[PDB]
């Protein structure tokens, strides 16, 4: 049996997310999944990066860099308890889900202040190691997003422009980065004027896919392996990789599209 | 004289951040500028959206909706004092400066939170009159942001892909969906591993280019003239612009890329 | 006719007290009161004080001093307008009735707040004016209090101990500092158990009672007059007070008990 | 090594109440103690009981009763996430010190909430073991508090009456409800008006007290034995202690007076 940990960003237990974290936990529970929940609002969760984060002595109080000394207190045992309670579920997890309404063409603050309080240095990232050679790399994530513009809005041709370019911060510079293999995301568009049985074919529908989760092709993000990953090289990609990639009509990804055509769906479908 | 307000999303004064916040005082005060901060960390600003942003009586309290119960509150004068008191600094402001370290490829938690519960519907948006038509087309934003990675990391061929997108979401999907006019953002790259003399150099450069910030050439967003802007229309580029945009080798922007090539810079550069 | 404020603490439309809340305005409105309200639970009222209850310039930002600066903010006129609202219900009541459940032999938190918020210097009271030449002194004010535990439990034999020392603070320390006349409180005492046709006539009882609430006579505290009412003196009774007071039997109330003994329901029952 | 949860209920870290949070944490540490705080402000606690409290299924939805509801969910595993933090603080701690300014006689409204939210019955208390039989009975709570007012003032003679009765529902009603052993308080009187050099020697004064407050005597309260403690009964004194109490001058403490003289300094000083 594995484990999963849902991470919950809405503040309302009347609420779709609200609906969606409870399928998903009554699925996942089903197939003999362990899960573990951080509902952030219902926790009271303190999303602001601080010196209080760290509990020891400081290397530095006069010039505080709150990078260095965190990871300094990650390694000695001094992170405030509350980010070591969820280190600790992050830890035990194979599966993160992440359950929250589009806000601002992103996550909401209290779960992007989750991400800069639990994601410390060495234990979520390092450069040695960055991205598919992360320290989540065992793990999956996905996202499961509600949003009140309707799809279109978000197509090639929508008033806001593509949900790819949207979902690569997150999927790539937060997920990704750790680690992660990321699986498509669940997309629930319009959700405020979705009927009330399609609603629940939506609950439905998510846990049947939780069902064979961990089984799914992840998306496709550019492997590390294609890099020069040290300063000289400016990380950049390699030369002989610069010089197949010349002849090929489409990018690699959403970040890295090279100026050229974006695969379609890269941060939505996986190949 | 023209108004500016610079917010500010750092918690130390000793901060490269605070700095450039300081710099950027002094410039635009000694080109006769009326100066107002948000230096968010000092404010013990609350970045979380909730229910206690309205200070009376819900329309619903037991299907508690943010944006509507927000809006409502907005309209009727009930919103939280804190939130108010910003929405004075934003209604007073010509040119909005937000000065920030990149964390986790997007805005600090507590600058995210203060969008979510400060950029109110009807105040700093409507569905009736999006981007170019917002609110604030009268006044002009500008992102200055410092990194730790390199700016090589952040080139076509770098490890995290492209700054471009990165910056859309915020750019685009913040500002100028609200009606800001988005200036070029004032990029520092690797401030950790800069020498002390360049830093120096970085503070001048800025000041110098906010001695005439306000004659600067914006970045270029799709108008919204080229959209059906209707649910029946599915918010979707017109048919005819859609024609015409066949000939044209990029797409539109970095959201509006349309399945071609992204435009050079786009997120960086005016044209 | 004459006019009222109930002030109810209770989250429950289905409790009790918004029962004898109902029964209150019915009976008061029948004999010609005009009968305002301050649902606390319904107004999603904000019990907890801070720099945010203050809209203006601060006297000193550095080193915040809520007393001080409260009282500024109510003579300038920025105060927070939810605290306004309720001054403003306060200034125009002759008449006000808390009802409310005991938590923890006191008010609920939320009351607790609405006083914290509410009462401020100079509005509410002065050191210059304390309780009965304080500001509400032309206002009379009673508690009507639903409890769990039985009267015997909070009599001078029960194991709670006597509920004159309970209501003490409250009606001494809260409504007579003010300048309040404090009228008897109705006591319910073990609502959970009482059967039904009692519950009516307890409705039926404090309606008969309201009928003629304004010409009861109020609790007896000691005067002010008593009391050498400055810093010299230590604010301490009068020594001739002192003299005369050695040939009675009893204390003057529950806080001027002088170590003898209290008058018999002292906070309950009218001279 | 003994564990201590230090409860703070004061907004500004620049306050006097925060230097003796500092102080004890520091005096604490330095006898070895295990030491957690709920810096209630900093935390953004929330105070307010509620159906929200309860995240599982409620036994009454339509008859909601806060008591009963919340036992259940104690027992069930399902309440509120911020609310069990709290409990598990407490469940660790030996020594509890609560820090507050008094305000209107009693505990600030955020610390009161609290009480309501973290205090759940079963959990905090039961009617089948109230007081010197109740959960917390191998724990010691102490209460430090500030006052505007001089000592004088709440002395016998004093206008606004004995500290002892103000104390007396925090320190039986609440704590020793609960089973706590209760400390003589640590009362810092008109602080506003301590000179410097004696506010030091406060802050030396308690650190100097915590250095053996294990050992010290707590204060008197009726034990439970006197009474018979069942609903027949009342909860009433036991008619033999009723007799032999008849022929004593003093009465047992302040809200078991009986009628007689209080006990001099009953919630203040051990006997
Ligand atoms: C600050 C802010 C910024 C925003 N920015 C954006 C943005 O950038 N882009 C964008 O597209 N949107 C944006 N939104 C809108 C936001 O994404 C949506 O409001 C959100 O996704 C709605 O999800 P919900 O869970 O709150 O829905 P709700 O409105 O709470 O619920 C949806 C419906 O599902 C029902 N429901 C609940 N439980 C169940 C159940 N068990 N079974 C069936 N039905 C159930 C509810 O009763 C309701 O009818 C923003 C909103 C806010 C507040
Ligand atoms: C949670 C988190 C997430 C992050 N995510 C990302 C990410 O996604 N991408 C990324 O690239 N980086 C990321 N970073 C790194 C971050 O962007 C940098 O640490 C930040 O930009 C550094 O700016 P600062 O103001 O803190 O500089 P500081 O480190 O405070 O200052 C840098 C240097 O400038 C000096 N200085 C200060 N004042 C002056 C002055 N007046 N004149 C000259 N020199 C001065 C300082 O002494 C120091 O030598 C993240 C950091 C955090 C904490
Ligand atoms: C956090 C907390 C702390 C507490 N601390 C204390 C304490 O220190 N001391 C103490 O003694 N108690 C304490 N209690 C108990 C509390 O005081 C009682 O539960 C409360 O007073 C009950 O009043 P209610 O309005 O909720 O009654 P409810 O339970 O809501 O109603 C009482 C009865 O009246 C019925 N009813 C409702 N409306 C009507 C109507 N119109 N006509 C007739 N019947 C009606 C209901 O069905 C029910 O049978 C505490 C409770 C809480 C939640
Ligand atoms: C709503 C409300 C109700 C109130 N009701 C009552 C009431 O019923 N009865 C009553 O008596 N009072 C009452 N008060 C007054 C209140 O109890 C006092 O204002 C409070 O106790 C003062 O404590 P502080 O920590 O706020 O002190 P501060 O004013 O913050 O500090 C007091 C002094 O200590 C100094 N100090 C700070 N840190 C240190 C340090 N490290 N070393 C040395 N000195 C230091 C400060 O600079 C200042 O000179 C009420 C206040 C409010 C806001």
């Amino acid at each position: 049996g594995r484990r999963a940990l849902i991470v919950l960003a809405h503040s309302e237990r009347t609420s779709f997310n609200y609906a969606m974290k409870e399928a998903a936990a009554a699925a996942l529970k089903k197939k003999g999944w362990e899960v573990v929940e951080s509902d952030l609002y219902a926790m009271n969760f303190n999303p602001i990066i601080s010196r209080k984060d760290i509990t020891g002595k400081l290397k530095d109080p006069a010039n505080f860099q709150y990078p260095a000394e965190s990871v300094l207190a990650y390694k000695e045992g001094h992170l405030s308890p509350d980010i070591v309670a969820e280190q600790k579920k992050l830890e035990a997890a194979d599966l993160v889900i992440f359950q929250f309404p589009l806000q601002w063409f992103g996550v909401p603050a209290i779960l992007k202040g989750w991400f800069e309080r639990v994601f410390i240095g060495e234990f979520a990232y390092t450069y040695a190691a960055m991205y598919d050679k992360g320290p989540f790399r065992s793990k999956k994530a996905v996202l499961s997003i509600t949003t009140g513009g309707s799809g279109s809005m978000y197509s090639l041709q929508g008033i806001h422009g593509d949900m790819n370019v949207i979902l690569w911060p997150i999927q790539s510079g937060i997920l990704h980065f750790c680690g992660f293999q990321v699986l498509e995301p669940q997309l629930t568009y319009s959700i405020g004027h979705t009927p009330a049985d399609a609603r629940i074919q939506i609950l439905e529908g998510w846990k049947k896919r939780l069902e064979n989760i961990w089984d799914e092709t992840p998306l496709y993000f550019a492997p590390s392996s294609l890099f020069d990953l040290n300063f000289q090289a400016g990380f950049l990609m390699k030369k002989e990789v610069q010089d197949e990639e010349k002849n090929k009509k489409f990018g690699l990804s959403v970040g890295h599209h090279l100026g050229k055509s974006i695969p379609t769906d890269n941060q939505i479908k996986a190949r």
